[PDB]
């Protein structure tokens, strides 16, 4: 996260932070999700594509800080890794960038409810807040394009929902946003994600819900004007979700 603030876990309590492991042992941070349901994550397939064996990583709920441990944190294995069988890669753009994570701890539960772990509710169908709606974003991804570390510290901050036509514009992303994605950014362009906060949750009050609206997905560099973040279109994948969660 570019600008925005330093957070805690208790704030978006839904927030995953998901590792692999190396041959070796060492543990390194890979992307952020959000919990649905006590036993799913949702997160980016972009994530996990080059390295799929669900053997590899680790889950973690209620935990605010990158390589200590949160006070009441759960840690999970992963029983099942569902990446999007029609996932693809352009230079920029991940089109269905979604996956869900199945998890189960070495005890063989899932997550139990607490003030630092609860789930997020789904949008209904097609479903999204009207332009210029202000949601947030929380990651441990860079907090500058130039910086090598992550912060230690879980981030949020606050970017507008942008509309399909003004995102398509040629000097924004042209046809590289479809209508399975959705564009946000601060109208100084002085806030955004970054590396990093890939797979993690933007939020968006519908009906009086905090809502997962998107997932981190894709842009142009981070904070750059004209490169808003662009995030996969929760409200468009419910049957998908449905169909593999059931
Ligand atoms: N918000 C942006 N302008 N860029 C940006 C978004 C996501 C990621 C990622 O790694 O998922 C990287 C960069």
């Amino acid at each position: 996260i570019i600008g925005g603030e330093f957070t805690t876990i208790e704030n978006q309590p839904w927030f995953a932070a998901i590792y692999r492991r190396h041959r070796g042992g060492s543990v390194t941070y890979v992307c952020g999700g959000s919990l649905i349901s006590p036993c799913w994550v949702i997160s980016a397939t972009h994530c996990f594509i080059d390295y799929p064996k669900k053997e590899d990583y680790i889950v973690y709920l209620g935990r605010s800080r990158l390589n200590s441990n949160t006070q009441g944190e759960m840690k999970f294995e992963v029983e099942n890794l569902i990446l999007h069988k029609d996932y693809s890669a352009d230079t920029l753009a991940h089109h269905n960038d979604i996956a869900l994570l199945k998890i189960r701890s070495k005890e063989g539960r899932c997550a139990q409810p607490s003030r630092t772990i609860q789930t997020i509710a789904l949008p209904s169908m097609y479903n999204d807040p009207q332009f210029g709606t202000s949601c947030e974003i929380t990651g441990f991804g860079k907090e500058q394009s130039t910086d090598y570390l992550y912060p230690e510290q879980l981030k949020m901050t606050v970017v507008k929902l942008i509309s399909h036509r003004e995102c398509q514009q040629p000097h924004y992303y042209g046809s590289e946003v479809t209508t399975k994605m959705l564009c946000a950014a601060d109208p100084q362009w002085k806030t955004d994600s970054c590396q990093g906060d890939s797979g993690g949750p933007l939020v968006c009050s519908l009906q009086g819900r905090m809502t997962l609206t998107g997932i981190v997905s894709w842009g142009r560099g981070c904070a750059l004007k004209d490169k808003p973040g662009v995030y996969t279109r929760v409200s468009h994948f419910l049957p998908w979700i449905r169909s593999h969660t059931k």
